Protein backbone atom coordinates (compact mmCIF):
# COMPACT_ATOMS: atom_id res chain seq x y z
CA UNK A 1 0.00 0.00 0.00
CA UNK A 2 3.08 2.53 0.87
CA UNK A 3 5.28 3.82 -2.09
CA UNK A 4 8.71 4.82 -1.91
CA UNK A 5 8.92 7.65 -3.77
CA UNK A 6 6.43 9.72 -5.16
CA UNK A 7 7.17 13.05 -7.71
CA UNK A 8 5.16 15.61 -6.67
CA UNK A 9 3.90 17.82 -9.60
CA UNK A 10 6.29 17.43 -12.76
CA UNK A 11 6.01 18.08 -16.43
CA UNK A 12 5.90 14.83 -16.90
CA UNK A 13 6.78 13.12 -20.03
CA UNK A 14 5.93 9.83 -20.79
CA UNK A 15 8.56 9.28 -23.55
CA UNK A 16 6.31 8.69 -26.06
CA UNK A 17 6.38 12.06 -28.28
CA UNK A 18 2.85 13.04 -26.68
CA UNK A 19 2.30 16.48 -24.76
CA UNK A 20 3.38 16.34 -21.53
CA UNK A 21 1.30 16.08 -18.17
CA UNK A 22 0.96 17.85 -14.93
CA UNK A 23 0.98 14.99 -12.82
CA UNK A 24 2.51 12.51 -9.86
CA UNK A 25 4.46 9.72 -10.48
CA UNK A 26 5.18 6.48 -7.54
CA UNK A 27 8.00 4.58 -7.67
CA UNK A 28 8.17 1.83 -4.82
CA UNK A 29 11.11 -1.15 -5.73
CA UNK A 30 12.23 -0.86 -9.63
CA UNK A 31 8.76 0.21 -10.89
CA UNK A 32 6.43 3.25 -11.56
CA UNK A 33 3.44 1.91 -9.74
CA UNK A 34 1.25 4.82 -10.28
CA UNK A 35 0.60 7.81 -12.18
CA UNK A 36 -1.66 10.79 -11.92
CA UNK A 37 -2.87 12.23 -8.43
CA UNK A 38 -1.28 11.11 -5.77
CA UNK A 39 -2.11 13.06 -2.94
CA UNK A 40 -3.90 9.75 -1.47
CA UNK A 41 -0.90 7.42 -1.96
CA UNK A 42 1.81 6.67 0.94
CA UNK A 43 5.15 7.54 0.10
CA UNK A 44 8.13 7.30 2.44
CA UNK A 45 9.70 9.77 0.60
CA UNK A 46 8.77 12.59 -1.39
CA UNK A 47 9.90 14.94 -4.55
CA UNK A 48 8.67 18.18 -5.01
CA UNK A 49 9.33 18.47 -8.95
CA UNK A 50 7.12 21.67 -9.31
CA UNK A 51 8.54 23.78 -12.19
CA UNK A 52 10.82 20.66 -13.15
CA UNK A 53 10.09 17.71 -16.02
CA UNK A 54 9.91 14.21 -15.80
CA UNK A 55 11.03 11.77 -18.83
CA UNK A 56 12.12 8.15 -18.83
CA UNK A 57 15.60 7.97 -18.09
CA UNK A 58 17.83 8.28 -21.49
CA UNK A 59 18.69 5.31 -23.34
CA UNK A 60 22.62 5.85 -24.90
CA UNK A 61 21.99 3.52 -27.99
CA UNK A 62 25.28 4.01 -29.57
CA UNK A 63 28.29 3.19 -27.14
CA UNK A 64 31.03 2.51 -26.55
CA UNK A 65 31.08 1.53 -23.02
CA UNK A 66 31.29 -2.75 -22.74
CA UNK A 67 34.80 -2.16 -20.57
CA UNK A 68 33.88 1.01 -19.14
CA UNK A 69 30.67 -0.07 -17.33
CA UNK A 70 32.84 -2.70 -15.41
CA UNK A 71 35.75 -0.47 -14.70
CA UNK A 72 33.57 2.51 -13.58
CA UNK A 73 29.87 1.23 -12.48
CA UNK A 74 29.51 5.17 -11.86
CA UNK A 75 29.59 5.62 -15.91
CA UNK A 76 29.17 9.24 -14.43
CA UNK A 77 29.46 11.04 -18.32
CA UNK A 78 26.39 9.04 -19.04
CA UNK A 79 24.57 9.42 -15.30
CA UNK A 80 25.09 13.08 -15.43
CA UNK A 81 23.12 13.41 -18.54
CA UNK A 82 20.37 11.55 -17.53
CA UNK A 83 21.79 7.92 -19.20
CA UNK A 84 19.77 5.32 -17.44
CA UNK A 85 20.77 2.38 -19.57
CA UNK A 86 23.40 1.86 -22.19
CA UNK A 87 23.41 0.07 -25.49
CA UNK A 88 27.71 -1.66 -25.62
CA UNK A 89 29.29 -3.20 -28.59
CA UNK A 90 29.08 -0.95 -31.13
CA UNK A 91 30.36 -0.72 -34.71
CA UNK A 92 31.62 -4.40 -34.62
CA UNK A 93 33.71 -4.24 -31.76
CA UNK A 94 32.47 -5.45 -28.34
CA UNK A 95 33.82 -6.95 -24.91
CA UNK A 96 32.56 -10.43 -25.36
CA UNK A 97 32.62 -13.18 -26.72
CA UNK A 98 36.27 -12.54 -27.40
CA UNK A 99 39.70 -14.24 -26.76
CA UNK A 100 42.67 -12.31 -27.59
CA UNK A 101 45.38 -13.88 -29.04
CA UNK A 102 47.90 -11.48 -29.06
CA UNK A 103 46.83 -7.27 -29.12
CA UNK A 104 43.70 -6.05 -29.49
CA UNK A 105 43.02 -5.35 -33.00
CA UNK A 106 42.12 -1.48 -33.96
CA UNK A 107 39.71 -0.33 -33.05
CA UNK A 108 38.83 -2.71 -29.97
CA UNK A 109 41.62 -0.64 -28.10
CA UNK A 110 38.31 1.74 -27.96
CA UNK A 111 36.75 -0.48 -25.38
CA UNK A 112 40.40 -1.00 -23.36
CA UNK A 113 43.43 -2.52 -22.78
CA UNK A 114 44.35 -6.18 -23.90
CA UNK A 115 44.06 -7.37 -20.93
CA UNK A 116 40.53 -6.36 -19.62
CA UNK A 117 39.13 -8.66 -22.63
CA UNK A 118 38.53 -12.07 -20.13
CA UNK A 119 34.80 -12.73 -21.44
CA UNK A 120 35.34 -15.86 -24.01
CA UNK A 121 31.25 -16.29 -23.61
CA UNK A 122 28.85 -13.16 -23.37
CA UNK A 123 28.11 -14.75 -19.94
CA UNK A 124 31.30 -13.90 -18.56
CA UNK A 125 31.10 -11.05 -19.65
CA UNK A 126 27.03 -10.79 -17.96
CA UNK A 127 28.76 -12.33 -14.91
CA UNK A 128 31.62 -9.49 -14.29
CA UNK A 129 28.79 -7.42 -14.97
CA UNK A 130 26.40 -8.33 -12.27
CA UNK A 131 29.47 -8.55 -9.74
CA UNK A 132 29.09 -4.77 -8.98
CA UNK A 133 26.17 -4.24 -11.53
CA UNK A 134 26.43 0.01 -12.68
CA UNK A 135 24.38 2.95 -12.40
CA UNK A 136 23.00 2.12 -16.09
CA UNK A 137 21.76 -1.10 -17.41
CA UNK A 138 23.65 -2.83 -19.94
CA UNK A 139 21.99 -4.02 -23.16
CA UNK A 140 24.62 -5.80 -25.46
CA UNK A 141 25.69 -6.27 -28.90
CA UNK A 142 28.09 -8.56 -30.23
CA UNK A 143 30.79 -7.21 -32.18
CA UNK A 144 31.43 -8.54 -36.19
CA UNK A 145 34.63 -7.37 -36.18
CA UNK A 146 35.28 -8.87 -32.72
CA UNK A 147 34.01 -12.26 -34.11
CA UNK A 148 36.34 -12.17 -36.81
CA UNK A 149 39.38 -11.53 -34.88
CA UNK A 150 38.33 -14.94 -32.63
CA UNK A 151 38.78 -17.02 -35.60
CA UNK A 152 40.98 -15.42 -38.07
CA UNK A 153 44.76 -14.29 -37.51
CA UNK A 154 45.25 -12.19 -40.45
CA UNK A 155 41.83 -9.73 -40.64
CA UNK A 156 42.74 -8.23 -43.89
CA UNK A 157 40.97 -10.49 -46.12
CA UNK A 158 37.32 -12.22 -46.27
CA UNK A 159 36.57 -14.68 -43.30
CA UNK A 160 36.72 -18.58 -44.60
CA UNK A 161 33.03 -19.97 -45.15
CA UNK A 162 34.69 -21.93 -42.42
CA UNK A 163 35.25 -19.44 -40.15
CA UNK A 164 32.07 -17.59 -41.04
CA UNK A 165 30.74 -21.01 -39.73
CA UNK A 166 32.14 -21.04 -36.36
CA UNK A 167 31.09 -16.77 -36.57
CA UNK A 168 27.67 -17.84 -36.54
CA UNK A 169 28.32 -20.03 -33.82
CA UNK A 170 29.60 -17.41 -31.69
CA UNK A 171 26.87 -15.41 -32.62
CA UNK A 172 24.12 -17.78 -32.11
CA UNK A 173 25.74 -18.64 -28.67
CA UNK A 174 26.31 -14.83 -27.84
CA UNK A 175 22.48 -14.19 -28.69
CA UNK A 176 21.20 -17.18 -26.15
CA UNK A 177 23.13 -15.85 -23.64
CA UNK A 178 21.23 -12.44 -23.62
CA UNK A 179 23.06 -10.45 -26.85
CA UNK A 180 20.62 -8.11 -28.32
CA UNK A 181 22.12 -8.86 -31.94
CA UNK A 182 25.29 -7.96 -33.84
CA UNK A 183 26.84 -4.83 -35.10
CA UNK A 184 29.22 -4.35 -38.18
CA UNK A 185 32.30 -1.15 -38.24
CA UNK A 186 32.18 -2.08 -42.30
CA UNK A 187 34.68 0.84 -42.64
CA UNK A 188 37.78 0.03 -40.34
CA UNK A 189 40.54 -1.97 -41.74
CA UNK A 190 39.87 -4.96 -39.98
CA UNK A 191 36.32 -5.40 -41.51
CA UNK A 192 36.45 -3.60 -44.54
CA UNK A 193 37.90 -6.81 -46.48
CA UNK A 194 34.66 -8.71 -45.20
CA UNK A 195 32.53 -8.67 -48.07
CA UNK A 196 28.60 -7.82 -48.01
CA UNK A 197 28.18 -12.01 -48.09
CA UNK A 198 29.94 -12.66 -44.91
CA UNK A 199 27.66 -9.99 -43.37
CA UNK A 200 24.39 -11.90 -44.67
CA UNK A 201 26.44 -15.22 -43.32
CA UNK A 202 24.64 -13.79 -40.02
CA UNK A 203 20.81 -13.28 -41.14
CA UNK A 204 19.87 -16.65 -40.68
CA UNK A 205 20.89 -16.56 -36.82
CA UNK A 206 19.60 -13.20 -36.26
CA UNK A 207 16.29 -14.00 -37.49
CA UNK A 208 16.36 -17.04 -35.52
CA UNK A 209 16.72 -14.82 -32.41
CA UNK A 210 14.48 -12.29 -33.49
CA UNK A 211 17.90 -10.06 -33.00
CA UNK A 212 19.16 -6.57 -34.11
CA UNK A 213 21.46 -5.73 -37.04
CA UNK A 214 23.77 -2.47 -36.55
CA UNK A 215 26.07 -1.48 -38.82
CA UNK A 216 29.02 1.60 -38.61
CA UNK A 217 28.24 1.84 -42.81
CA UNK A 218 31.38 0.79 -44.94
CA UNK A 219 31.60 4.20 -45.69
CA UNK A 220 30.20 7.55 -44.66
CA UNK A 221 32.16 9.64 -46.87
CA UNK A 222 31.14 9.89 -51.17
CA UNK A 223 29.62 6.77 -51.77
CA UNK A 224 27.49 6.62 -48.18
CA UNK A 225 24.32 5.55 -50.17
CA UNK A 226 25.74 2.97 -51.57
CA UNK A 227 26.97 1.19 -48.23
CA UNK A 228 23.12 2.05 -46.96
CA UNK A 229 22.10 -0.46 -49.69
CA UNK A 230 24.19 -2.79 -47.80
CA UNK A 231 22.38 -2.50 -44.41
CA UNK A 232 18.73 -2.44 -46.07
CA UNK A 233 19.69 -5.93 -47.73
CA UNK A 234 20.35 -7.22 -44.17
CA UNK A 235 16.28 -6.05 -43.78
CA UNK A 236 15.23 -7.12 -47.22
CA UNK A 237 16.71 -10.65 -47.03
CA UNK A 238 16.19 -11.62 -43.67
CA UNK A 239 12.94 -8.94 -42.10
CA UNK A 240 15.70 -7.94 -38.98
CA UNK A 241 15.62 -4.60 -37.35
CA UNK A 242 18.82 -2.91 -39.02
CA UNK A 243 19.50 0.61 -36.85
CA UNK A 244 22.82 2.66 -39.13
CA UNK A 245 24.70 3.71 -36.44
CA UNK A 246 25.35 7.60 -36.35
CA UNK A 247 23.87 8.60 -39.50
CA UNK A 248 26.10 11.28 -41.45
CA UNK A 249 27.93 12.59 -44.39
CA UNK A 250 31.15 13.17 -43.58
CA UNK A 251 33.75 15.26 -46.10
CA UNK A 252 33.55 18.80 -47.87
CA UNK A 253 32.69 16.88 -50.91
CA UNK A 254 29.44 15.18 -48.93
CA UNK A 255 27.82 18.68 -47.43
CA UNK A 256 24.20 18.91 -48.34
CA UNK A 257 23.51 15.47 -48.58
CA UNK A 258 21.39 15.11 -45.55
CA UNK A 259 18.16 14.71 -48.01
CA UNK A 260 19.92 12.12 -49.87
CA UNK A 261 20.24 10.19 -46.79
CA UNK A 262 16.83 10.73 -45.96
CA UNK A 263 15.82 9.67 -49.39
CA UNK A 264 17.48 6.54 -49.60
CA UNK A 265 15.27 5.21 -46.68
CA UNK A 266 12.96 5.22 -49.37
CA UNK A 267 14.84 1.84 -51.02
CA UNK A 268 14.08 -0.14 -48.43
CA UNK A 269 11.78 -2.92 -50.48
CA UNK A 270 9.07 -4.75 -48.65
CA UNK A 271 10.06 -3.92 -45.27
CA UNK A 272 10.79 -0.64 -43.62
CA UNK A 273 11.88 -0.90 -40.12
CA UNK A 274 15.02 0.31 -40.97
CA UNK A 275 15.94 3.01 -37.81
CA UNK A 276 19.15 5.09 -37.51
CA UNK A 277 20.83 7.01 -34.82
CA UNK A 278 23.14 10.24 -34.35
CA UNK A 279 24.91 12.18 -31.88
CA UNK A 280 24.19 16.50 -32.07
CA UNK A 281 27.74 17.43 -33.04
CA UNK A 282 29.39 18.17 -36.68
CA UNK A 283 32.31 16.67 -35.39
CA UNK A 284 33.38 12.93 -35.30
CA UNK A 285 35.94 11.15 -33.21
CA UNK A 286 38.25 8.12 -33.46
CA UNK A 287 41.93 6.90 -33.87
CA UNK A 288 43.63 9.79 -36.11
CA UNK A 289 43.07 7.82 -39.50
CA UNK A 290 45.52 8.04 -42.59
CA UNK A 291 42.40 7.96 -44.61
CA UNK A 292 40.57 10.96 -43.46
CA UNK A 293 43.19 13.51 -42.83
CA UNK A 294 42.43 16.48 -45.04
CA UNK A 295 42.74 20.36 -45.13
CA UNK A 296 38.96 20.74 -45.49
CA UNK A 297 38.45 20.90 -42.13
CA UNK A 298 39.62 20.85 -38.62
CA UNK A 299 41.42 17.89 -37.65
CA UNK A 300 42.08 18.23 -33.51
CA UNK A 301 44.46 15.80 -32.07
CA UNK A 302 42.94 14.23 -28.76
CA UNK A 303 46.02 12.23 -28.13
CA UNK A 304 49.39 10.98 -29.66
CA UNK A 305 51.19 7.52 -28.15
CA UNK A 306 53.80 8.90 -30.60
CA UNK A 307 54.16 12.31 -29.97
CA UNK A 308 51.87 13.50 -26.59
CA UNK A 309 53.34 16.36 -26.65
CA UNK A 310 51.38 17.32 -29.94
CA UNK A 311 47.62 16.11 -28.05
CA UNK A 312 45.13 18.74 -27.85
CA UNK A 313 46.21 20.85 -31.03
CA UNK A 314 44.70 21.18 -34.68
CA UNK A 315 46.47 18.81 -37.20
CA UNK A 316 46.98 21.89 -39.63
CA UNK A 317 49.17 23.55 -36.77
CA UNK A 318 51.47 20.52 -35.49
CA UNK A 319 52.05 20.34 -39.76
CA UNK A 320 53.50 23.76 -39.45
CA UNK A 321 55.52 23.45 -36.76
CA UNK A 322 56.62 20.88 -38.18
CA UNK A 323 57.40 22.01 -41.51
CA UNK A 324 55.67 18.89 -43.08
CA UNK A 325 52.44 17.82 -44.58
CA UNK A 326 48.87 17.12 -42.41
CA UNK A 327 49.38 13.54 -43.90
CA UNK A 328 52.64 13.85 -43.13
CA UNK A 329 52.34 14.55 -39.85
CA UNK A 330 49.66 12.31 -38.89
CA UNK A 331 51.72 9.75 -40.04
CA UNK A 332 54.35 10.59 -37.50
CA UNK A 333 51.44 11.08 -35.06
CA UNK A 334 50.05 7.74 -34.96
CA UNK A 335 48.28 5.87 -33.46
CA UNK A 336 46.56 8.53 -32.04
CA UNK A 337 43.30 10.30 -31.33
CA UNK A 338 41.06 12.71 -32.85
CA UNK A 339 38.38 14.59 -33.57
CA UNK A 340 37.21 15.23 -37.47
CA UNK A 341 35.22 18.19 -37.99
CA UNK A 342 33.88 17.03 -40.98
CA UNK A 343 30.19 17.29 -41.00
CA UNK A 344 27.92 20.34 -41.62
CA UNK A 345 25.53 21.63 -39.15
CA UNK A 346 22.86 21.69 -41.38
CA UNK A 347 23.22 18.43 -42.43
CA UNK A 348 23.58 17.31 -38.19
CA UNK A 349 19.80 19.30 -37.93
CA UNK A 350 17.97 17.47 -40.57
CA UNK A 351 19.40 14.18 -39.77
CA UNK A 352 18.70 14.75 -35.99
CA UNK A 353 14.92 15.86 -36.94
CA UNK A 354 14.39 12.53 -38.95
CA UNK A 355 12.10 11.09 -36.91
CA UNK A 356 13.81 7.65 -37.50
CA UNK A 357 17.21 8.51 -35.01
CA UNK A 358 17.92 8.10 -31.81
CA UNK A 359 19.99 10.10 -29.95
CA UNK A 360 23.45 8.25 -29.56
CA UNK A 361 26.83 9.76 -27.81
CA UNK A 362 28.95 7.55 -30.04
CA UNK A 363 31.24 8.25 -26.45
CA UNK A 364 34.77 7.13 -26.36
CA UNK A 365 35.58 6.09 -22.51
CA UNK A 366 38.89 5.26 -23.39
CA UNK A 367 40.05 8.75 -25.18
CA UNK A 368 42.32 11.16 -22.43
CA UNK A 369 40.52 14.29 -24.16
CA UNK A 370 37.47 12.76 -25.63
CA UNK A 371 35.05 14.56 -27.88
CA UNK A 372 32.43 16.05 -25.80
CA UNK A 373 29.78 14.41 -27.24
CA UNK A 374 30.76 11.59 -24.41
CA UNK A 375 29.87 14.06 -22.11
CA UNK A 376 27.15 16.68 -23.84
CA UNK A 377 24.93 14.24 -26.06
CA UNK A 378 21.51 14.18 -24.19
CA UNK A 379 21.55 17.35 -22.56
CA UNK A 380 22.53 18.97 -26.46
CA UNK A 381 19.69 17.76 -27.87
CA UNK A 382 17.19 18.80 -24.71
CA UNK A 383 19.02 22.58 -24.69
CA UNK A 384 21.00 23.40 -27.63
CA UNK A 385 18.79 21.53 -30.49
CA UNK A 386 15.06 21.77 -29.01
CA UNK A 387 15.07 24.80 -26.23
CA UNK A 388 18.02 26.91 -28.35
CA UNK A 389 17.59 26.39 -31.87
CA UNK A 390 13.73 25.14 -31.78
CA UNK A 391 14.52 22.34 -34.18
CA UNK A 392 11.83 20.17 -32.52
CA UNK A 393 9.49 20.30 -29.32
CA UNK A 394 11.23 18.70 -26.01
CA UNK A 395 8.30 16.27 -26.40
CA UNK A 396 10.42 15.25 -29.47
CA UNK A 397 13.73 15.29 -28.52
CA UNK A 398 12.98 13.13 -25.12
CA UNK A 399 10.98 10.37 -27.41
CA UNK A 400 14.04 10.03 -29.36
CA UNK A 401 16.14 8.90 -26.63
CA UNK A 402 13.35 6.75 -24.52
CA UNK A 403 10.38 5.62 -26.25
CA UNK A 404 11.82 5.02 -29.38
CA UNK A 405 14.83 3.45 -28.16
CA UNK A 406 13.20 1.21 -26.37
CA UNK A 407 10.73 0.36 -28.73
CA UNK A 408 13.72 0.17 -31.57
CA UNK A 409 15.56 -2.25 -29.13
CA UNK A 410 12.83 -4.31 -27.67
CA UNK A 411 14.18 -2.84 -24.09
CA UNK A 412 11.20 -4.39 -22.20
CA UNK A 413 8.88 -2.14 -19.53
CA UNK A 414 11.59 1.35 -20.28
CA UNK A 415 11.99 4.36 -22.09
CA UNK A 416 8.35 4.63 -20.94
CA UNK A 417 6.55 6.36 -18.15
CA UNK A 418 3.73 4.00 -17.62
CA UNK A 419 2.45 2.01 -14.46
CA UNK A 420 4.39 -1.17 -14.40
CA UNK A 421 7.74 -0.06 -16.01
CA UNK A 422 10.84 0.28 -14.53
CA UNK A 423 11.47 3.33 -12.62
CA UNK A 424 14.31 4.39 -14.97
CA UNK A 425 13.57 8.53 -14.87
CA UNK A 426 15.40 11.69 -15.31
CA UNK A 427 14.28 14.98 -13.60
CA UNK A 428 15.60 18.19 -14.67
CA UNK A 429 15.26 21.92 -15.91
CA UNK A 430 13.81 22.44 -19.28
CA UNK A 431 14.83 25.87 -19.21
CA UNK A 432 18.22 25.11 -17.79
CA UNK A 433 19.07 21.83 -19.50
CA UNK A 434 22.36 22.12 -21.57
CA UNK A 435 25.40 20.65 -22.82
CA UNK A 436 28.75 22.34 -20.80
CA UNK A 437 31.08 19.81 -22.80
CA UNK A 438 33.24 21.98 -25.54
CA UNK A 439 35.70 20.69 -27.78
CA UNK A 440 38.47 22.35 -25.47
CA UNK A 441 36.71 21.57 -22.14
CA UNK A 442 35.39 18.27 -22.73
CA UNK A 443 34.55 16.18 -19.50
CA UNK A 444 32.63 19.46 -18.04
CA UNK A 445 29.20 18.18 -16.86
CA UNK A 446 25.67 19.12 -18.09
CA UNK A 447 23.49 21.58 -16.47
CA UNK A 448 19.74 21.57 -15.61
CA UNK A 449 19.96 17.61 -14.64
CA UNK A 450 18.62 17.95 -10.84
CA UNK A 451 17.94 13.82 -10.24
CA UNK A 452 18.37 10.76 -12.42
CA UNK A 453 16.91 7.11 -11.10
CA UNK A 454 17.73 3.71 -12.36
CA UNK A 455 15.36 1.50 -11.39
CA UNK A 456 14.08 3.42 -8.68
CA UNK A 457 16.92 4.06 -7.33
CA UNK A 458 18.88 7.07 -7.41
CA UNK A 459 22.18 7.40 -8.93
CA UNK A 460 22.25 11.33 -9.74
CA UNK A 461 21.14 14.21 -7.73
CA UNK A 462 22.35 17.74 -6.94
CA UNK A 463 25.61 17.34 -8.83
CA UNK A 464 26.48 13.97 -7.48
CA UNK A 465 26.52 10.09 -8.84
CA UNK A 466 25.48 8.17 -7.05
CA UNK A 467 26.60 4.39 -6.56
CA UNK A 468 23.30 2.96 -6.57
CA UNK A 469 24.44 0.59 -8.73
CA UNK A 470 21.15 -0.34 -9.63
CA UNK A 471 21.23 -0.99 -13.27
CA UNK A 472 20.53 -4.43 -14.50
CA UNK A 473 21.64 -6.53 -17.66
CA UNK A 474 18.74 -6.94 -20.28
CA UNK A 475 18.94 -10.00 -21.54
CA UNK A 476 17.45 -10.03 -25.56
CA UNK A 477 13.91 -11.65 -25.29
CA UNK A 478 14.61 -14.04 -28.05
C1 LIG B 1 34.18 5.28 -33.05
C2 LIG B 1 33.48 5.73 -34.35
O1 LIG B 1 32.89 4.98 -35.05
N1 LIG B 1 33.55 7.12 -34.76
C3 LIG B 1 32.93 7.60 -35.98
C4 LIG B 1 32.16 8.83 -35.55
O2 LIG B 1 32.66 9.52 -34.62
O3 LIG B 1 31.08 9.16 -36.10
C5 LIG B 1 34.06 8.03 -36.94
O4 LIG B 1 34.93 6.95 -37.15
C6 LIG B 1 33.49 8.50 -38.29
O5 LIG B 1 32.89 7.43 -38.98
C7 LIG B 1 34.58 9.08 -39.19
O6 LIG B 1 35.36 10.03 -38.52
C8 LIG B 1 33.94 9.74 -40.42
O7 LIG B 1 33.03 10.73 -40.02
ZN1 LIG C 1 31.05 3.67 -35.58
Amino acid sequence: QPVDTIIYQAKVFDGLGNAPVHMDVAIKGQQIVALGELSAYQATEEVNADGLCLAPGFIDVHTHDDLEVLRNPEMAAKISQGVTTVITGNCGISAAPAELANDAPDPMNLLGEKAEFKFAQLRDYIDAYKVQKANVNVAALVGHTTLRNNVMADLLRPATAAEITLMQQQLDLALSQGALGLSTGLAYKNANQAPSSEVHAFGEVLKKHDALYTTHLRTEFDAVLDAMDEAFAMEQAFDIKVIISHLKCAGKNNWGRAPELLAKFSEQGEHSKCSCDAYPYAASSSTLDLNQVTDDFDIFITWSDSHPEMAEQLLADIAKQWGISLLDAAKQLQPAGAVYHGLNEDDVKTILAFDKTMIGSAGLPCDPHPHPRLWGSFPRVLGHYSREQGIFSLATAIHKMTGLSAANYRLANRGVIKVGHFADLVLFDADEIIDNATFVESALPASGIHQVWTNGQTTFKDKRVLPAYSGQFLTSLG
